């Protein structure tokens, strides 16, 4: 499955995020933008957000938490991660 999520030093909603997915015990990808810049520029294109946590689950920009504990409530983060 291609997931990532974009994080940072003090995100609490990033480790909302990553603590369901390791409960998940999934495998996914985190991109720091701790010092970052060029790919902050990338989230700017990926995202038309910028700000974190930024999930793509299956290349699909949901956007934070909120939005992916959502797709989780609805069974369907599941069948595109596991």
């Amino acid at each position: 499955a291609n997931v990532e999520i974009y994080t940072k030093e003090t995100c609490p909603y990033c480790h909302r995020a990553k603590a369901l997915l390791s409960s998940k015990g999934v495998s996914f990808q985190e991109l720091p933008i701790d010092g970052n810049a060029a790919k902050r520029e990338e989230m700017i294109k990926r995202s038309g957000r910028t700000t974190v946590p930024q999930i793509f689950i299956d290349a699909q920009h949901i956007g934070g938490y909120d939005d992916l504990y959502a797709l989780d409530a609805r069974g369907g983060l599941d069948p595109l991660l596991k």
